[PDB]
């Protein structure tokens, strides 16, 4: 459908809602960028039976920082309020979806 921003304000409400994947990333990381349009394919493909929530780990530091993660692209999924799965760097279309039917 479209994909959603959140900040340590509102990245827990958001999350607490449904099947969510969330992409801590940042502008200056190449990665980040190159794995964007993956995540379009994803909004298109499952972006209604999940959610998906891009999050700059230099406004959510305290939130990337409840998890571990101060490195990016790093892709986080959480269900009804909860994370359930944690995966570092690109991935191709088919193994990010391949990831994400396993726990819709």
């Amino acid at each position: 459908m479209a994909i959603v921003k959140a900040t340590d304000q509102s990245f827990s409400a958001e999350t607490s809602e449904g099947v969510v994947l969330a992409d801590f990333w940042a502008p200056w990381c190449g990665p980040c960028k190159m794995i964007a349009p993956v995540l379009e394919e994803l909004d298109q493909e499952m972006g209604d039976k999940l959610k998906i929530v891009k999050i700059d780990v230099d406004e959510n530091q305290e939130t990337a920082g409840k998890y571990g993660v101060m490195s990016i692209p790093t892709l986080l999924v959480l269900k009804d309020g909860e994370v359930v799965e944690t995966s570092v760097g690109f991935k191709p279309k088919e193994a990010l979806q391949e990831l994400v039917n396993k726990h819709l």
